[PDB]
Order: structure tokens, then C-alpha cells, then sequence
């Protein structure tokens, strides 16, 4: 009896139930409470050297792992989680789009216009919901959905 993409696991680290969307790949300890055609996002990459195009405004040459990159994507989101960091403050810091100017805002759009991966994720999203880790071509993403 679970919104779409949810579903409950087992951690094995602490031995309880948590909840997992495999479309967002968000986790939760909470339970989770037509689709439109259009959503609103904003978003922070972190871009690695197998980015389709890996350069930034950040950096010339973008070098950093993929695993590097994941790390980073989840430091970010812990300190998104915990409060001790506002998502737009640390996409304006530390994305590697360059949407990182308006905040990671990315305006809205409808099925079809994005990378899959992104697409799936968004749609997946209630709003103002946060996404886990998403991998596209362009790297990894943490996505809010804000309308």
C-alpha cells in the first residue's frame, strides 16, 4: 500500500524498515504519505570526467570519479537532510550546471523534453520532495521538485 516507485527494505546496519524509491532513489524512515503535464524543478550536478561534456563554470577540466562525484552528491545531501544546509544555497555554491545561477532552477517541463533519467526522477517527485542520487549523461543529480 505504497505511493508509486516506494517500497519498504531492510537495513542491515541497523536492522530496521525504511522506505525506498527506486525511480528517485530517495530513502526515508517515514512511511510516504493523473501525473501533471508539466513539473517544475531545480537541480545540483555534480559533473566527473565521463560527463558528455566535462567542464564547468567551477572547473576547466572536470577529472573528479564518478565515485568522487557520488560522494560529494551525498555529503550535500546530508547536509540538505539534517539542515545544516539550504538546497538552493548549496546549488548556487556547488553545481556544476550552470542553472547554478538562478538558484538551480531549471523552469518547468513536460515528459519528453529531458534526459530519461532526469524526467522519471521529476515526475516521481511529489512536490517539494528531494530526490537520492540521479545519473544522467551529464553526471549526478540531487532534484527538487518545486511545482
Amino acid at each position: 500500500k505504497l505511493p508509486p516507485g516506494w517500497e519498504k527494505r531492510m537495513s542491515r546496519s541497523s536492522g530496521r524498515v525504511y522506505y525506498f524509491n527506486h525511480i528517485t532513489n530517495a530513502s526515508q524512515w517515514e512511511r510516504p504519505s493523473g501525473e501533471p503535464a508539466r513539473v517544475r524543478c531545480s537541480h545540483l550536478l555534480v559533473k566527473h570526467s565521463q560527463s558528455r561534456r566535462p567542464s564547468s563554470w567551477r572547473q576547466e577540466k572536470i577529472t573528479r570519479t564518478k565515485e568522487e562525484a557520488l560522494e560529494l552528491i551525498n555529503g550535500y545531501i546530508q547536509k540538505i537532510k539534517s539542515g545544516e544546509e539550504d538546497f538552493e544555497s548549496l546549488a548556487s555554491q556547488f553545481s556544476d550546471c550552470s542553472s547554478a545561477k538562478a538558484r538551480g532552477d531549471l523552469g518547468a517541463f513536460s515528459r519528453g523534453q529531458m534526459q530519461k533519467p532526469f524526467e522519471d526522477a521529476s515526475f516521481a517527485l511529489r512536490t517539494g520532495e528531494m530526490s537520492g542520487p540521479v545519473f544522467t549523461d551529464s553526471g549526478i543529480h540531487i532534484i527538487l521538485r518545486t511545482e
